Formats: structure tokens, sequence, C-alpha cells
């Protein structure tokens, strides 16, 4: 049990560049709390991409520079300290980032989400703030797909809210009116005010959610062990899947919005068909909780929009794991194996991101890490 720095697969080496790293300028390992967590923006120039993650108290933003030496950790662009609530999650809005300015969502421990322009830095709003609309821990934070305004926010409670930025307040605590109630899930509207509606979802925490590629559905993983996913404008279930065992912790599309990937409370990964709405298979592997599950949008087959898959996934076992689903596979339930399963870190892995120049993973202690792709 000792950690891996490279692994290989059919297309070659992959290799840990430590000259990549980004951290703490501290550099001290980070022991503890809330995961760390990692979000990427583009701002439409040579060196664009901005880096930003969360560790303690302290949101770090940085310039990317993917394969090369990382920018000097010494001077961030921007940094927060948070000294009461800290940081759960985070996300850029890709559709209004420039070069003079970006808005970054970040969620709290106590439920409260917070925009920030780390660049222009004249702008900081707070949602949520007297705790009225829900008390527990934000678990994900999302710009709606091709919005510049809305943003979807899932919770410790069970809970959704829909926000808009241009939107306030509000002082009292919303009176709630429903506009649909399903199989296990309900939707409520209050009566130019902020929480939009409240969506409600299962029983117990709502893990993660994650919009297909093209933004129409919505898809959950709750503390019921429930995939649910759903129409988003239309507002209606379109499909569920349960496990074996536990709950379900992550979720990712595939880049052509077929397949929907679970990983869980079980160590499994699920494939499930979002037309089919079954189950299509399941890969042992982890030792451990599944903590981050993703596609790989460059090492498949498909053509994405507006047959083979590669995704990965990284869990508490502190290993990562890469996984091939093929047309034998797809259109014959089957167990995947992992074309890889290397340990790769000294705590829990939080952060699983395919980019086009390399792979991102990130662990509790702090460090983000960057993997060379074959050839990059």
């Amino acid at each position: 049990n000792e950690i891996k720095t490279q692994f290989t697969t059919r297309e070659g080496l992959y290799k840990l560049l430590p000259h990549s790293e980004y951290s703490r300028p501290n550099r001290v390992p980070f022991n503890s709390s809330n995961p760390v967590r990692v979000s990427f923006v583009n701002l439409n120039s040579g060196n664009g991409d901005r880096l930003c993650f969360n560790v303690g108290r302290e949101l770090y933003f940085y310039i990317y520079k993917g394969v090369r030496k990382a920018a000097d950790l010494s001077k961030p662009i921007d940094k927060r300290i948070y000294k009461g609530t800290q940081p759960t999650c985070h996300d850029f809005n890709h559709l209004t980032a420039t070069a003079e300015s970006v808005s970054l969502l970040v969620g709290f421990s106590a439920g409260q989400v917070q925009l920030i322009d780390p660049i222009k830095k004249e702008t900081s709003k707070l949602f949520n703030e007297e705790r009225l609309i829900d008390k527990s821990r934000v678990t994900c934070v999302k710009w709606v797909p091709g919005s510049e305004s809305l943003f979807l926010v899932a919770h410790s409670s069970g809970n959704m809210y829909l926000y808009n930025v241009e939107h306030t307040c509000g002082t009292t605590a919303p009176h709630y009116q429903l506009l649909k109630q399903g199989e296990s899930f309900a939707v409520h509207t209050c009566k130019t005010r902020n929480p939009l509606l409240k969506w409600t979802v299962g029983e117990g925490a709502l893990n993660e959610f994650a919009f297909s590629p093209d933004g129409k559905f919505l898809a959950c993983v709750s503390q019921d062990g429930f995939l649910r996913v759903f129409n988003f404008d239309s507002v209606e279930l379109h499909g569920t899947m349960k496990s074996y065992f536990g709950g379900l912790l992550c979720v990712c599309w595939s880049p052509d919005g077929k397949y929907i990937v679970t990983g869980g409370e079980d160590d499994l990964v699920t494939v499930w068909s979002f037309v089919d709405c079954r189950v299509i298979a399941r890969g042992h592997g982890h030792k451990s909780w599944v903590s981050v599950v993703a596609f790989d949008p460059y090492t498949t087959s498909v053509e994405e929009g507006d047959v083979t898959y590669r995704f990965g996934s990284v869990g508490q076992d502190t290993q990562l794991c890469l996984w091939d689903l093929t047309e034998d596979i797809l259109f014959p339930v089957p167990l995947l194996e992992p074309l890889i399963c290397k340990k790769i870190a000294h705590e829990r892995l939080t952060v699983l991101i395919f980019l086009e120049d390399c792979i991102v993973t990130a662990c509790q202690e702090g460090f983000i890490c960057t993997w060379g792709r074959p050839g990059k």
C-alpha cells in the first residue's frame, strides 16, 4: 500500500507532474472537515484558465497553468478567509466569464451561498444569510446551464433551491405553495424575491446533482440510496434507480448525455441508461466509498452536441479507477472491472476532473494534482 505517481493504459503513460502542483502557499498538509473542492474557468488569450479551490477557512484563486510549472503560490489573484462558517463547494459561471470579471458562487456549512468576483473584486453578495431558507450545509451549487443569473443549490436537508442573482433577500421565511407532487418529491413556490422554488427530493441528504450536457435534465443522488433524474424545465420524474446498500454519493453524465454514472456507499460505480432507464453495469474496485465519478470527454468515441466511453472514479480508499464501457458492455447485469486501480493519495480523494491536457485530482490534505495525459 504505497502511493503511485503514474499508470499506463492503451493511450500510453499518465504521469503525476509535481511541478504543476497547487496548494496553500504554506504548503503544509491540511488535516482535520469540509471536502477540498476545485473549479476551473476559462476567460475566452494564452494563459486564461483559472483555478479556484478551498481548504479549511481559505478559498484560493489562481491562474492554472495546466501541465506547465504552476503559477507562484505566494501570490494568488484572490484569497478569502472565512472565520465562521466554512466553504463546502463552488461554481464559476462559464457564460459570463471574461478577462475583466468572473462570477464565482460559493456554498457554506451553515447553508449560505456567497457570490464573488475574484477578479474585479467589486462584488460580494450573500444568499440565505440569516439561514431562514435552510440551516443545513450546502452540498452542491451550480449555475443553471446557459443562464446568466440562475443557480441551483442542494442541501444536507434534502432540498434544492433556485435563486436569481439579481433578486434579493427575503427578510422573513418564505411562505411556500405547492406546484407539483410526485413519487418521492415535491416542488414549491412562494408569493421579485429570491428563492424561486424549493425542490424536495427523497429522504436525507442530497449529496450531488449534475445537469445533463444539454441542461434539459437534472440527476440527483440522495442518502436514501436513490438516483432520481428529472426533466428540469418540465419538473417531472423521468426515471430512478436504487443501490442495494447505502446512499448514492456522486453522479455524472456521459458527454452525449445517454448515460448516467453514480458512485456509492457500497463502493460501486453504477452505469445507468437514460433512455432505457435500466442499470447497464456495475463496477467493483474501490475498497471504500466512491466519492467522485467523471466521464472523460477526451477518450470517448462519441460526438457531443450544441462506440466507447471512458470514465473514472476516486474514493475514500484513496484510489483512482478508470473504466471502459464498450458495445459488448452496452448492447449485449454485467460487471465492469477497472482498467486501472491505483492508490494515488495519502488521504481521501475529493476531486476528479478530466481536462484536455491532463487529469486533475485532489486529496483531503489540500494538494491539487495534475496528471499529464500521454503525449501532452
